[PDB]
């Protein structure tokens, strides 16, 4: 935008509803992903929110080892699309497709 | 930083929200784990948290054997990615890959 303030006026494109409290955007995105699971199957689409889930987790030496496992799992799945900080190179060595 | 006080004021980056109490963060890493075990099923990222699981343990005659073998074991997976205090040469005989 430009100067202290500067909306257009196509404003209002959510609407109001209520729901359980979360301290952050984080939290939510994580708990809405576990209860994606269970009322799903032992199929395939169940990998990828398991996953999901371990990349939602935040610091620790535990939680790292996983969720960067997790990363790499998803994007040579080719589904995540790499953020590209590094994972680009994720992608690289991906990109070969058993190449060898 | 520079002389005995030097913090810049891009400091507030955490909020606060409360949880178990734990005596340090190795503790809490270590419960972290746990917790995400049997809430997977035994496929294979099972593996990884049961191995992270020994990792975690602190000193001992039985944790170290097993310790370490887990570490190797996460390190010729490729996930663990090495510390290097010696985990190098662990690397090494893990990258000849098949070579025999």
């Amino acid at each position: 935008e430009k100067q202290v303030l500067n909306d257009i006026r196509g404003r209002y494109e959510c609407y109001t509803d209520v729901g359980p409290s979360f301290q952050s955007m984080k939290q939510q995105n994580r708990a809405e992903i576990l209860e994606l699971l269970g009322k799903t199957p032992q199929g395939t689409p169940e990998y990828q929110l398991l996953l999901l889930q371990y990349f939602t987790l935040l610091d620790g030496k535990g939680v790292e080892m996983m969720r960067d496992y997790a990363n790499k799992q998803l994007i040579q799945m080719g589904v995540k699309k790499p953020e590209t900080p590094e994972e680009q190179q994720w992608l690289v060595e991906a990109q070969q497709a058993k190449q060898g």
